[PDB]
């Protein structure tokens, strides 16, 4: 069975307006801005950026890549998709 989210698991996660999107849970940086409750810092693949979402918004990569990992126009969108694929863990600062 699933387990709560937790950091390092891939995502695709959602944000009104935005196609589903290759993401990950982030760690907080000892020092770093804290997310509000119940919400979880992603960061979002391509783009780089972070927003502060709950489970609503977020997709697990496995079960969700079929339907949401294809090529979308969007800036840093196919980027995002090769990130996700080849090297999710690492740095992007
Ligand atoms: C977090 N993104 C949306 C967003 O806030 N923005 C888009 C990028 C420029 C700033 C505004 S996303 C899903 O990576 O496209």
């Amino acid at each position: 069975m699933p387990h709560a989210f937790k950091p390092g698991d891939l995502v695709f996660a959602k944000m009104k307006g935005y196609p589903h999107w290759p993401a990950r849970i982030d760690d907080i940086a000892d020092g770093a801005v804290k997310p509000p409750p119940n919400k979880y810092p992603i960061f979002f693949f391509g783009t780089h950026e972070t927003a502060f979402l709950g489970p609503k918004d977020l997709f697990p990569y496995d079960k969700s890549k079929d339907k949401y990992g294809k090529p979308n126009k969007r800036k840093g969108f196919n980027e995002g998709l090769w990130e996700i694929q080849n090297n999710p863990h690492a740095s992007y600062s």
